[PDB]
DNA sequence: GCCAACGTTGGC
DNA sequence: GCCAACGTTGGC
C-alpha cells in the first residue's frame, strides 16, 4: 500500500506508469493504474490512452493494467 | 470549477 | 462475481 510511478518501457520514450492504493471505503486496497504523458497529462483508461497514442503505436494487446504487452 | 478518491454499472 | 471504464462529488 504505496504509491509508484515511473517510467513504462512498454510505452514510447517519457510515458510513465503510475499505482495508487485506494486507502478507504469497500474497494480499499484495490489498486488504480494512470499514465502519464511527457507532457504530464493524466491517463485512466486505456481508450482515453488508445486516443493518443494508437495512431503513433500499436496498442491492440497492450495490457492496461500491467502495462506491458500481452506476447 | 477542478480533480483525487471512491462508487456504480454494463459486459463478460 | 469480476473488472474495465468511467460517473460522481467532497474537499479544496
Amino acid at each position: 500500500m504505496e504509491r509508484k510511478r515511473w517510467e513504462c518501457p512498454a510505452l514510447p520514450q517519457g510515458w510513465e506508469r503510475e499505482e495508487v492504493p485506494r486507502r478507504s471505503g469497500l474497494s480499499a486496497g484495490h489498486r488504480d493504474v494512470f499514465y502519464y504523458s511527457p507532457s504530464g497529462k493524466k491517463f485512466r483508461s486505456k481508450p482515453q490512452l488508445a486516443r493518443y497514442l494508437g495512431g503513433s503505436m500499436d496498442l491492440s494487446t497492450f495490457d492496461f493494467r500491467t502495462g506491458k504487452m500481452l506476447m
